[PDB]
DNA sequence: AAATTTGTCCGTATACATTTT
DNA sequence: TAAAATGTATACGGACAAATT
């Protein structure tokens, strides 16, 4: 019954994606309506946590998700970018 | 190396409690108290007698496995080597 | 069967290490 | 130079998935 998320139990057609999945989805966004061009800084991981409200691994595990099927990619300390 | 409780001249540390359980296992293995084919005690009460996560016992078994000190069946227990 | 037990997924919190800027 | 930003390590919690017993 993968648990994803769910606001309640009863009837329908059941519940959300994931935390990360929907960071995905916003970032994922952001990207393919080019508000992001290629090789462009998106706002930082604190920054991402601080507007989503959600912890920075959930953030990270978004971001991760995202540079491995190579739409971003990351630097130490410099930040992080469109693919 | 990791953790704390702060007080003057000094700092006084202690080992993270993933290690502690380390510690601990491995020396129930060493001094023979679990022999090869035994099984140790569950994870679960693991955490309940250690008083820690689920994770931290993972992660104390899973560094023992790593060493070839364990080995772990799913569904079966985790085992002296 | 179905309960135990270990394995993985999801989410949170804090601290410190490593690089850039 | 430090600040900032990403990386890894250490905890905790809950729920689900998989294989044994």
């Amino acid at each position: 019954h993968h648990l994803e998320v769910l606001f309640q139990g009863p009837l329908g057609s059941e519940f959300m994606l994931p935390k990360y999945a929907q960071v995905k989805e916003e970032i994922s966004s952001w990207i393919n309506q080019g508000k992001i061009l290629p090789d462009q800084k998106i706002p930082t991981e604190n920054e991402l946590m601080q507007q989503f409200g959600v912890s920075r691994h959930t953030i990270r595990k978004a971001i991760g998700d995202l540079v491995s099927q190579g739409l971003l990619y990351s630097v130490q300390g410099g930040g992080t970018f469109v693919a």
